[PDB]
């Protein structure tokens, strides 16, 4: 019934009792665990019940007058026309709720802290740009990053869906190369492509940020080039490696999530952007020590002058840690908020003991919040979690193209 | 595509699809509802059917599937359940079960090894005493001076109505941990409870960081007896660092042969209480679990110190620096004094081939993701952007509870 949830390093235990309230099934079964995995009117009506239980619960007038009368408004909308709308306060508590409930996401500790921006009036393209271009600036704030969300209108039966065709509001061009190699980013070799198809003039560097791709219901996507002086970036150098500056490397503040699905009782917004501040391991191992990614491991560890014949020498781990500590150095220097891996597990263990208090529980993936680097020397590592799905949730969504 | 799994490598873009799953014939603890998988712990008519079970895999993997002699066997094991609620393995069948229960194994990373085990049948064995030959044999065997060699010794089975053959020892080598009056530990605090049964039962105590215990070991029905280990038996190694000269002064040191003594193996419904089986490290579970991990030997802050590194602020990354150079203090001590050792990168690149070979053989490979990536540099590893599938399948290694 209720699992059992030990930490191994200090030998307490807990029981989870939350994961009896998920109302959606994830992918494993009795027979096999898939968690490494990294992918009606009647049913939308109790979606809705349960998310105005929800709000009238946490202002503590469960049960008032008000509580009463707004279900009997969503009864009515529903019946009449198929669908509702949210009253702004609702959508606050929602939005703040659905990052409270996110498995994946190890900053949960700042949950009740969320700027949110009621975008629901948006009816062009060119509207999103503006909202897009507020967002960045409220959020960015000169370095002194505040958390922030942006929600544009809800999904509707009869058309299509206002839709970010990027996967970040800040990315960085990737050019394929005559040779099949590519130039910049290599994650976003197919945006940028796409880009250049809706009338961009393409940089040829390693660090051009790339356009938005912003779309209206039922129309082609709109291209809109970001302001430069918006979009605040960090010169990457090392504390004591004085070469490491002359790599040319940078990365920007801003991490801006643009292509996900936020879900709040049974209504569907298909265009939230949402924005914190990075956690360095992010941008240090995998931005810029994936194989697949910039890639710099072998590049680095050969300006440190290390033996990169063979793996037992542990040139890979060496030059990583250095890479991390640049990442860590620059933003500090630059006077831009950042989070090591260290702070933001210990944060981490005080919003599970926080959870369990409030609500019995936190849904959790262990493969997502243990560290790519150092792993063990987290605290998180000795910790049992259990993962499952609440509402309301953020939901991946396929590419519009 | 097909109803099975989809397996998504993500550094490379390949995709697989797991055909092997539909073999499992035991729940894990997942269900639609909640994952669990980061969670440690998870009659006649019922042994019959994981008896024929295993028969049947036996005589697939000789090809012999549907023949006379097949037929006949299973005839052989049913007549043996009828008149004694119990059978008894051939030889060449506890040889394929010991191997298949290796491979089946979802948290080791080292099967790429698999079809390369020694297996030692020791099920005649009668006392505590001749078990203690038996285990000091296999020890000889698997060191063999440095060049390690895998090796399982399979003690008699459980039976109706007698006890178990049991060894009480989590490993055939492990060091003590002595309780001190402030209450901190010295040596390892894992160790702290068995270390207080080997005193209770007469082994008179050491008082360093680095006793190797001996062996409390159980012959069916009879109290646990003691077994002092002869010394030049445990191969050892002293750490030291390529060029950091003060590392050797830590005097810090870890023995050769990982060999688990307390796991229960499970072969056609039936189960060996006594069955260690030992390989060679993977270099990180020294150099990072067994050294690292505060509730360890927790040495880190020591040798932060001892590099000179700010140890009050995390963003100096002083507990990342420390670690790497201890766990290249482990592999280059092991590869000085010519014992076996493999490093988490060649580990996780040879894994990657066993998952590719089982693709082929039999349709998929059972692994537990947070075991495999190891416990530094996670995604500098090719395991890392690999998905898997975890479920269980027979023959089996399974944990059991403590005998005390
Ligand atoms: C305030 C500082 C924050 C920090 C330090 C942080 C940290 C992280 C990290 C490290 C991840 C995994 C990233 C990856 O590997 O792709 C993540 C995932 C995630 N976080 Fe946060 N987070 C922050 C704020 C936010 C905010 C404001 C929201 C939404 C309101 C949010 C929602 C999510 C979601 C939905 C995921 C999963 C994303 C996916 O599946 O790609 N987080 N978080
Ligand atoms: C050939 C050298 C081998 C290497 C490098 C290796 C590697 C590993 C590693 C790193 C672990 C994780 C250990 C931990 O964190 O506690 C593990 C677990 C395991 N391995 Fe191996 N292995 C080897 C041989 C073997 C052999 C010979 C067997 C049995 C015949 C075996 C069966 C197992 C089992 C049952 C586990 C799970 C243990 C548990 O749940 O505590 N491995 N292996
Ligand atoms: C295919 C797919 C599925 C999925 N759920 N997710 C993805 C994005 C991947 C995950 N791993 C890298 C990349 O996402 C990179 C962007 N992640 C930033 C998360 C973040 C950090 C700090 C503050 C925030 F507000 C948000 C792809
Ligand atoms: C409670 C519990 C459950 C479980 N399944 N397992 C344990 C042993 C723990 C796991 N993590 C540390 C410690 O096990 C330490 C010993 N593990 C060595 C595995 C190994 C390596 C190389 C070759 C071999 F033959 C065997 C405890
Ligand atoms: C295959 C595996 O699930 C995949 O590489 C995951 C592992 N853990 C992760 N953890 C985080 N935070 N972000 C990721 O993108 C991933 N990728
Ligand atoms: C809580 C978590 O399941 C636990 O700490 C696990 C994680 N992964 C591991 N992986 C290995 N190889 N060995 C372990 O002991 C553990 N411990
Ligand atoms: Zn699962």
């Amino acid at each position: 019934k209720f699992p059992r949830v030990k930490n191994w390093e200090l030998g307490s235990i807990t029981y989870d009792t939350l994961c009896a309230q998920s109302q959606q099934d994830g992918p494993c079964t009795p027979r096999r665990c898939l968690g490494s995995l990294v992918l009606p009117a009647e049913q939308l009506l109790s979606q809705a019940r349960d998310f105005i239980n929800q709000y009238y619960s946490s202002i503590k007038r469960s049960g008032s007058q008000a509580h009463e009368e707004r279900l009997q408004e969503v009864e009515a909308e529903v019946a009449s026309t198929g669908t509702y709308h949210l009253r702004e306060s609702e959508l606050v508590f929602g939005a703040k709720q659905a990052w409270r409930n996110a498995p994946r996401c190890v900053g949960r500790i700042q949950w009740g802290k969320l700027q949110v921006f009621d975008a629901r009036d948006c009816s062009s393209a060119q509207e999103m740009f503006t909202y897009i271009c507020n967002h960045i600036k409220y959020a960015t704030n000169r370095g002194n990053l505040r958390s922030a969300i942006t929600v544009f209108p809800q999904r509707a039966p009869g058309r299509g869906d206002f839709r970010i065709w990027n996967s970040q509001l800040v990315r960085y061009a990737g050019y394929r190369q005559q040779d099949g190699s590519v130039r910049g980013d290599p994650a976003n070799v197919e945006i940028t492509e796409l880009c250049i198809q809706h009338g961009w003039t393409p940089g040829n560097g390693r660090f051009d940020v790339l356009p938005l791709l912003l779309q209206a219901p039922d129309e082609a996507p709109e291209l809109f080039v970001l302001p430069p002086e918006l979009v605040l970036e960090v010169p990457l150098e090392h504390p004591t490696l004085e070469w490491f500056a002359a790599l040319g490397l940078r990365w920007y503040a801003l991490p801006a999530v643009s292509n996900m699905l936020l879900e709040i009782g049974g209504l569907e917004f298909s265009a939230a952007p949402f924005s914190g501040w990075y956690m360095s391991t992010e941008i240090g191992t995998r931005n810029l020590c994936d194989p697949h990614r910039y890639n710099i491991l072998e590049d680095v560890a050969v300006c440190m002058d290390l033996d990169t014949r063979t793996t037992s020498s542990l040139w890979k781990d060496k030059a990583a840690v250095e890479i991390n500590l640049a990442v860590l150095h620059s933003f500090q220097l630059a006077k831009v908020t950042i989070v090591d891996h260290h702070a933001a597990t210990v944060s981490f263990m005080k919003h599970l003991d926080n959870e369990q208090k409030a609500r019995g529980g936190c849904p959790a993936d262990w493969a997502w919040i243990v560290p790519p680097i150092s792993g063990s020397l987290t605290p998180v590592f000795h910790q049992e979690m259990v993962n499952y799905i609440l509402s309301p949730a953020f939901r991946y969504q396929p590419d519009p193209w």
